[PDB]
């Protein structure tokens, strides 16, 4: 069946959007290209690799026991900046237990128990992410009510929070910070007498999600050890919300219909991640794969295993990209066989190699540094909920092009501005933040280790696509940078405390 069904109403804006400050962003006046892009017909032919592995994973979650939070818990664990609820409330209201929050949101899971069929309502959206140069529309986010999505956290969180990790082990990549990604994908790698491996990434993954393949992993989560309510809440929301329903604007028209994975609800990433992981481990299976290994986040796959020979292994991704696409999912560029680690990219990011003060090789992860600088551009014009700069900064400390570029050009534009002690929002891991720039230095150490502050001696790849990216952006040279750095750092070093602290850790590379 389809993907999707349009009416022919348009998917508008719900405020004041803006498409350029190059660098550019998503707007609803793309939406209509995503919509052509995302919409057609799913075939789907499953096999006995499928079935030994899904047994597999549910003789896994029937391991699992997972408990109803509570209307209060849910509450408390709704994120503060979410869409408002139609019936006259807020995320703000829902989180300090507001008595017209909490009836609204009993009174959608008496009606979740009691009625397993109705269609729910969900809101359709044009998302507005910045980018660089040649334009891709904007994605679709699908979400419904925020009652709803407190009702789904009651009947669900417990169950996305501890069963992937469960059923996948070692493959189940949200479990880890980027340190320890890199430390699985190394020692993976080490491993294999002959390693060979390769990313896959699904053309449309949300699109290519079935409702055999929703109704899957229903069957997964009915296999943990619940209790009745919660069961007949997980089979009502797989009915009315998770295999599809209707679609409706911003400004309360009808826009279609939807039957397949919706981008906005809290089994989004669990779900995705156990569909990809079920069909990719029934995929290495098809092509007899040697001594694989997954890793796994949403539908980007890497895999690691022995290579069998060049034509071996270009014959053995072929039989694996056909095993993926009869199971619903080709790629949207297919995958080739990688006999390097670094070149390896997924999640739109690599391993690379430095070294540490004492001269030991130290592996880390890092990535084209092309959007991040490009967002980080925009937030030095505009200004956002997300703060992407910061997040990077955060998130690729131990990089070159975090250190050199992205932490001199901040703690410069913030001294000129003298805003060093205010508190700035930031969008990392799910969660937002209220960051302080002086506190860098300790969430840094925290995250990746006094390493990040010592490394020295990169792959000469690294530097040269650093350095390729910031000539093709227009953005100065790293001996640029390196020279404001020693500026940025003096003036630190000057306003004492704190703000030494950061100095003396952030910008000990540039001293001479
Ligand atoms: C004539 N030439 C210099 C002045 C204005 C400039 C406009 N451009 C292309 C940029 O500003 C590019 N650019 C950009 C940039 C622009 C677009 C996309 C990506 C980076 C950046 C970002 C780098 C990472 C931190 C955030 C700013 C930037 C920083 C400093 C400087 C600088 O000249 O000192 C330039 C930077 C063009
Ligand atoms: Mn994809
Ligand atoms: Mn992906």
């Amino acid at each position: 069946s389809m993907s999707y069904t349009w009416t022919g109403a348009l998917i508008t804006p719900c405020a004041a959007e803006e498409s350029k400050l190059m660098v550019y962003a998503t707007t609803s006046r793309s939406a209509g290209l995503r919509q052509k892009k995302v919409t057609f017909d799913r075939l789907q032919v499953l096999d006995d690799h499928y079935r030994d592995v899904l047994k597999e994973m549910k003789a896994k979650a029937s391991t699992v026991k997972a408990k109803l939070l509570s209307v209060e818990e849910a509450c408390k664990l709704t994120p503060p900046h979410s869409a408002k609820s139609k019936f006259g409330y807020g995320a703000k209201d829902v989180r300090n237990l507001s008595s017209k929050a909490v009836n609204h949101i009993h009174s959608v899971w008496k009606d979740l128990l009691e009625d397993t069929v109705t269609p729910i309502d969900t809101t359709i959206m044009a998302k507005n992410e910045v980018f660089c140069v040649g334009r891709k529309p904007a994605r679709l986010i699908v979400f419904p009510d925020l009652g709803v999505r407190v009702c789904e956290k009651m009947a669900l969180y417990d169950v996305v929070s501890t069963l992937p990790q469960v059923v996948m082990g070692s493959s189940y990549g949200f479990q880890y910070s980027p340190g320890q990604r890199v430390e699985f994908l190394v020692n993976t790698w080490k491993s294999k007498k002959n390693p060979m491996g390769f990313s896959y990434d699904t053309r449309c993954f949300d699109s290519t999600v079935t409702e055999n393949d929703i109704r899957v992993e229903e069957s997964i989560y009915q296999c943990c050890d619940l209790a009745p309510e919660a069961r007949q809440a997980i089979k009502s929301l797989t009915e009315r919300l998770y295999i599809g329903g209707p679609l409706t604007n911003s400004k309360g028209q009808n826009c279609g219909y939807r039957r397949c994975r919706a981008s906005g609800v809290l089994t989004t990433s669990c779900g995705n991640t156990l569909t990809c992981y079920l069909k990719a481990s029934a995929a290495c299976r098809a092509a007899k794969l040697q001594d694989c290994t997954m890793l796994v986040n949403g539908d980007d796959l890497v895999v690691i295993c022995e290579s069998a020979g060049t034509q071996e292994d270009a014959a053995s991704l072929r039989v694996f990209t056909e095993a993926m696409t009869r199971y619903s999912a080709p790629p949207g560029d297919p995958p080739q066989p990688e006999y390097d680690l670094e070149l390896i990219t997924s999640c739109s990011s690599n391993v690379s190699v430095a070294h540490d003060a004492s001269g030991k090789r130290v592996y880390y992860l890092t990535r084209d540094p092309t959007t991040p600088l490009a967002r980080a551009a925009w937030e030095t014009a505009r200004h956002t909920p997300v703060n992407s700069w910061l997040g990077n900064i955060i998130m690729y400390a131990p990089t070159l092009w975090a250190r050199m570029i992205l932490m001199t050009h901040f703690f410069s534009i913030l001294l000129a501005q003298e805003q060093l002690e205010k508190a700035l929002d930031c969008q990392i891991y799910g969660a937002c933040y209220s960051i302080e720039p002086l506190d860098l230095p300790q969430i840094i150490e925290r995250l990746h280790g006094l390493s990040a502050f010592s490394l020295h001696s990169y792959s000469p790849g690294e530097i040269n696509r650093v350095a390729s990216c910031l000539r093709k952006l227009g953005v100065p040279p790293l001996r640029v940078w390196r020279h404001r750095a020693r500026s940025v750092r003096a003036r630190l070093l000057s306003q004492g405390g704190r703000a030494a602290t950061c100095g003396k850790y952030l910008f000990n590379w540039a001293v001479k």
